[PDB]
């Protein structure tokens, strides 16, 4: 019943993600981005969850994490259970795909979750192209005289073009209702590709902040008892 949704910030063409355990650029408005999107609620008596790896989760400056006013569930394939509560605002799964399963459960959850993003990192989201419902994808490119940045890690554009098509005609509906973006919708050719989305430019970048979505899919089968 809680959609399931993948955020991430990647550098187009290669959709690069990470280096050496790291972001490769800090921008504080894709940050703040990240922070309201994944904080706010419609409903205030609801949370979101972020799922993340146990990489991720080391990323995160030890001040910062657990990621307040969320749900953090960091999995490891060390942990114990599908989803066990380890301090206040921190959850450990030993398996992605069980702890999401936990989490939908109305009954642990009294219908409490508004939505559950999952928040990388690489080896996550490999997993996640069946699992997501949509995907908030910040598209990131270096402008004319900026050094692209080095990256080691990589969202799968090739899964993610096959599973979902580019809603982002829908973005400024999907995220929730208080959130002020700057932007207006635009549409940007790049280095070939399409580019639509809410532009923003900070230090030597200019990204779009777009909306993936489920294709559509054939009846083929539908399970009877
Ligand atoms: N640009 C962006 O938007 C974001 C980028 N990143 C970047 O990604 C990189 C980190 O990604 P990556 O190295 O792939 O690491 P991940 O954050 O994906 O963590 C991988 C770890 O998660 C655990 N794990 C993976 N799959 C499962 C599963 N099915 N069940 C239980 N545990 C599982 C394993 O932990 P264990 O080894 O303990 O068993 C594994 O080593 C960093 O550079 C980071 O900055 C991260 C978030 C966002
Ligand atoms: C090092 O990586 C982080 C640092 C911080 C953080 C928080 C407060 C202060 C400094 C860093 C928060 C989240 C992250 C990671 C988990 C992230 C992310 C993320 C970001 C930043 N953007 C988008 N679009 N999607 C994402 N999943
Ligand atoms: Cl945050
Ligand atoms: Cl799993
Ligand atoms: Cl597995």
């Amino acid at each position: 019943k809680v959609p399931v949704v993948g955020i991430v910030a990647a550098l187009l063409p290669e959709m690069g993600i990470g280096f050496q355990g790291n972001l490769p650029w800090r921008l504080a408005k894709e940050m703040k981005y990240f922070r309201e999107v994944t904080t706010l609620t419609n409903d205030n008596s609801k949370q979101n969850v972020v799922i993340m790896g146990r990489k991720t989760w080391e990323s995160i400056p030890q001040k910062f994490r657990p990621l307040p006013k969320r749900i953090n569930v960091v999995v490891s394939r060390s942990f114990d259970g599908e989803l066990r509560k380890v301090e206040d605002g921190i959850y450990h799964s030993n398996s992605l795909r069980n702890c999401l399963t936990a989490l939908q459960s109305s009954l642990a959850n009294e219908n409490k979750i508004e939505r559950i993003y999952i928040i990388g990192g690489g080896e996550i989201y490999r997993q996640s192209m069946d699992l997501a419902d949509h995907w908030l994808i910040t598209k990131i490119m270096p402008l004319p005289e900026t050094t692209i940045p080095q990256m080691d890690t990589f969202l799968q554009k090739q899964e993610l073009e096959q599973r979902f098509y580019d809603n982002s005609d829908k973005l400024v509906d999907f995220l929730p209702s208080s959130i002020q973006l700057e932007g207006r919708l635009t549409s940007q050719e790049w280095n070939g590709e399409l580019v639509k989305g809410l532009p923003v430019q900070e230090k030597g970048y200019q990204f779009y902040f777009t909306l993936y979505t489920k294709k559509l899919e054939h009846h083929h089968h539908h399970h009877h008892h």
